């Protein structure tokens, strides 16, 4: 197919978030950024930053917001405008409340799971018809409020298997890129 695909890892700015469950999306970005040796520029039409490549012979736009997880879709949309990517061509990789810690799976549209960055996004696109790349961190514990838990680096026991995991979460985008 001719047309773009625009990859998009979800995240908050910052050293502090950077090794927060909230930031998978933006660690897997990265992960595939890499492999394709594409690195990320300032995207002065939409705010966020971006990274081009190409993956099973297809032309590839890597994103990740530069704005905070909420605000996620009001630079996201713009950059899919820049692009002329169909929402359906938009993939969004993000960590997932509603799946075990580890566990990912592949979705067009449904709901948001209650994370605000792709609410955003849904609202930035008109849709919820995009695809996503659901990367599972488990539900919260009882005693902490689920926007803190988010917001929180993996125990040092999660973090053990934080690395394999996105480096599946990347594979899974690739495969779900060639199919």
């Amino acid at each position: 197919m001719a047309e773009p695909l625009l990859v998009v890892g979800l995240g908050n700015p910052g050293a502090n978030y950077a090794r927060t469950r909230h930031n998978l999306g933006f660690v897997v970005a990265d992960l595939l950024a890499a492999r394709l040796g594409a690195k990320f520029k300032a995207h002065k039409r939409s705010g966020a930053e971006v990274a081009t490549g190409r993956s099973a012979g297809r032309s590839l736009v890597l994103a990740k917001p530069r704005c905070y997880m909420n605000e996620s879709g009001r630079q996201i949309g713009p950059l899919a405008k820049f692009y002329s990517v169909a929402p359906a061509n938009i993939i969004v990789i993000h960590d997932d409340l509603d799946l075990e810690f580890g566990r990912i799976r592949l979705k067009i549209g449904g709901g948001e799971g209650g994370h605000n960055g792709l609410r955003s996004v849904v609202a930035a696109l008109g849709t919820k018809d995009f695809q996503r790349v659901r990367i599972g961190i488990g539900r919260p514990p009882g005693r902490k409020d689920p926007a803190a838990f988010v917001l929180e680096n993996f125990t040092p026991a999660e973090r053990a298997e934080v690395p394999t995991i996105c480096e599946q979460a990347a594979d899974a985008t690739e495969l779900l890129i060639e199919q």
